[PDB]
């Protein structure tokens, strides 16, 4: 459940911005960071879900290249994503954001899958 919460914050990533991209990134990449939690929440599902699909779906995302930078990057500072943003700002926020929103879309598929497993337990 806690892992899902981490992914829940990812919902904000779908509403990321350019201004916050430079700032939110740092914060979103900090403790509890929605950007960082997104990557963590995903990893949590990889070993949090009792379905190979959850891990496969999560893994595929964790291995996915967001904004041209691995997703695992759009969830931590000092990565390639940081450099990617260092270049594009207004456009990145447009494309990167558009991609982020889409990234969460797929996460919802895996997310719901996890809830289904934890739900079935009930």
């Amino acid at each position: 459940p806690m892992t899902l919460k981490g992914l829940d914050k990812a919902s904000e990533l779908a509403t990321l911005t350019p201004e916050g991209l430079a700032r939110e990134h740092s914060r979103l990449a900090s403790g509890d960071g929605a950007l960082r939690s997104l990557s963590t929440a995903l990893a949590g599902i990889r070993a949090g879900s009792q379905v190979e699909e959850s891990r496969i779906q999560a893994g595929r995302l964790l291995e996915r290249s967001i904004g041209g930078i691995a997703l695992q990057q759009w969830g931590t500072t000092g990565g390639a994503a940081s450099q990617l943003v260092l270049d594009a700002s207004p456009e990145l926020r447009r494309e990167i954001t558009d991609q982020l929103h889409q990234v969460m879309s797929e996460v919802a598929l895996l997310r719901q899958a996890v809830e289904s497993e934890v739900s079935r337990v009930s």
